[PDB]
Parts: structure tokens; C-alpha cells; sequence
């Protein structure tokens, strides 16, 4: 079982335990749920000499700590508060095992912390081991976190091989629960020459993406943070389909974001389209106000519709105000309307 020192520490025998006092017991403490937290907190404010004593004791088996549920935290604290020499030695211990660590539940967090704190040179040395394994890491439950961090932290020129690996795979990655997150990071951090081919593939498949459970969020991202040129292409895809996409579980989110982020003229064209559109025995507005998803698009269209059109819109809603109150969704509208 545990050493007596660790057992006593866990039983609160030592209210002032110090790092120097756990000499010889550091690997064990690092892999203990409470011993690890103790070391994590102490390293935050230990003197550099105190950090080195801890380090000298774990260096030889650092890799073992890297893949341990509690030991990985101690390794991370070194990248966070340690000396350049310690980070360098850890990077050297990581060399040749970046892929293995990136795919490991705890090791992936060590790689992420290292990327955030090591020099461009060692970042490049680490990211390059992923060459030929990009798509696998992007889709992996642990590996996607490493790829996302590379995108946020590494010089863009060193990320070119990752962009290259996405050629023709943007639709598949955007409809993946882990891959969609990597695509969003690319859009936020990469250079225009790198985001261009990605956006090109997103635009090509917008029709399918807006209806996908994960894909719609990538499109929403472009609507929320993208360039006007890109937002306009997406709006163009929604134009003429406001009625049908509004009633879609996922596409309705994109339609909503279009109303919110399209140009002045664009929002107009879209709102207009909903008033003059028909849906069988009634108007488009009619069907939408009471739909569980489409109702939000109607609400938001109000909050954004320029006074001129706002009148018209409602002028077409009142007549049905009776049947309106017959629904849970039409009440948010029932409210706003009353004014």
C-alpha cells in the first residue's frame, strides 16, 4: 500500500508539509489524487531550487507520469511554472512519442501544455511527428485536443501540412463531433492562404452542412466570425429556403444566425421573402410562428427588422392571433406582438 508519509499526509497529519519534506516519495505522491494536488499547488509558488529538487526526482520516469491520471498534472505544472531547462528536458523525453502521447487520455494534456509554453523550435519538432497521422489525430477523442492546440499556438507556416491533409476532407471533418472543433480553430487562427481552401470546401457543401448536427455549428461560426464575402455566400444558400430550413432542427440555427449577421440589404431580402411566401392554405409567416424551431427565426426577424418592414410583418400575424395563443412557441411572439 501507500508509504506511511503519503498515508499520513492524506490523513492530515502534516498541516505544513513542504516539498523538501517529501524527498524520495515524489513519484508516489505525483500519482496519488491528493499527493498530486499538493505538488501542483506547491510548484506554483516554490522557489526555483525547490522546483529543481522535485524535478530531479521525477525526470527519469517522467514519461510514466505523463500517461498517469494524476501524474500528468505535475508534468504540466513544470511546463507552466518551470525553468527553460526543465521544459527542454521534458521535450526531449517527449521526442519520438508525440503521437503516442497525443492519442493517450492523459498524455494529450501534457502535449497541449507543452505547446503552450515551449519555444517555436520544439513546438515544430513536436508537431512534425504528427505528419502522416493528422486525420487520425483530428478524429481521435484525445488527439483532437492536441491538433486544436497546435492551431492556436504554433507558427502557421508549421501548420501547412495539417491544412494540406484536410484537402477534400472538410465536409467529413465538419460533420464529425471532434473534427468540427478543429475546423473552427483553423478559421480563427490560420492565415488567409490557409483558411481559403477550407472555406472553399465549406461553401461547396453548405447545403448539406446546415442540416448536419455538427456541421451547422461550423456554418454558424462563419456567420458569427467570418468575412462579409463568406457570410454572403451562406446567406445566398439560405435565400429562397427560409421557410423550409426554418422548420429544421439544425438548419433553423443557421437561418437564425443569417437574420442576425447578414448585411442590411440581406436581412431585408430574407424578411421580405418570409412575408410574401406561401405555405399551402396559408402564408409562410403563419406556419413559422407556431413551429418549435421556426418561431425563433420569426422572433429574431422582429428584433432586427427595420421599422419599415416590422409593421408589415406583424400586420400579417395578428389575424391569426387567436390560434396563436394555442401554442407554447407562439407565446414569445404573442408577447412581442402586443405593442
Amino acid at each position: 500500500g501507500r508509504s506511511r508519509l503519503l498515508e499520513d499526509f492524506r490523513n492530515n497529519r502534516y498541516p505544513n508539509l513542504q516539498l523538501r519534506e517529501i524527498a524520495g516519495h515524489i513519484m508516489e505522491f505525483s500519482q496519488d489524487q491528493h499527493g498530486s494536488r499538493f505538488i501542483q499547488l506547491k510548484l506554483e509558488r516554490a522557489t526555483p531550487a525547490e522546483r529543481q529538487l522535485v524535478f530531479n526526482e521525477i525526470l527519469q520516469a517522467a514519461y510514466q507520469l505523463m500517461v498517469d491520471v494524476f501524474g500528468n498534472y505535475v508534468i504540466q505544472k513544470f511546463f507552466e511554472f518551470g525553468s527553460l531547462e526543465q521544459k527542454l528536458a521534458l521535450a526531449e523525453r517527449i521526442r519520438g512519442h508525440v503521437l503516442s502521447l497525443a492519442l493517450q487520455m492523459y498524455g494529450c494534456r501534457v502535449i497541449q501544455k507543452a505547446l503552450e509554453f515551449i519555444p517555436s523550435d520544439q513546438q515544430n519538432e513536436m508537431v512534425r511527428e504528427l505528419d502522416g497521422h493528422v486525420l487520425k489525430c483530428v478524429k481521435d477523442q484525445n488527439g483532437n485536443h492536441v491538433v486544436q492546440k497546435c492551431i492556436e499556438c504554433v507558427q502557421p507556416q508549421s501548420l501547412q501540412f495539417i491544412i494540406d491533409a484536410f484537402k477534400g476532407q472538410v465536409f467529413a471533418l465538419s460533420t464529425h463531433p471532434y473534427g468540427c472543433r478543429v475546423i473552427q480553430r483553423i478559421l480563427e487562427h490560420c492565415l488567409p492562404d490557409q483558411t481559403l481552401p477550407i472555406l472553399e470546401e465549406l461553401h461547396q457543401h453548405t447545403e448539406q452542412l446546415v442540416q448536419d448536427q455538427y456541421g451547422n455549428y461550423v456554418i454558424q461560426h462563419v456567420l458569427e466570425h467570418g468575412r462579409p464575402e463568406d457570410k454572403s455566400k451562406i446567406v445566398a444558400e439560405i435565400r429562397g429556403n427560409v421557410l423550409v430550413l426554418s422548420q429544421h432542427k439544425f438548419a433553423s440555427n443557421v437561418v437564425e444566425k443569417c437574420v442576425t449577421h447578414a448585411s442590411r440589404t440581406e436581412r431585408a431580402v430574407l424578411i421580405d421573402e418570409v412575408c410574401t411566401m406561401n405555405d399551402g392554405p396559408h402564408s409562410a409567416l403563419y406556419t413559422m410562428m407556431k413551429d418549435q424551431y421556426a418561431n425563433y427565426v420569426v422572433q429574431k426577424m422582429i428584433d432586427v427588422a427595420e421599422p419599415g418592414q416590422r409593421k408589415i410583418v406583424m400586420h400579417k400575424i395578428r389575424p391569426h392571433i387567436a390560434t396563436l395563443r394555442k401554442y407554447t412557441y407562439g407565446k414569445h411572439i404573442l408577447a412581442k406582438l402586443e405593442k
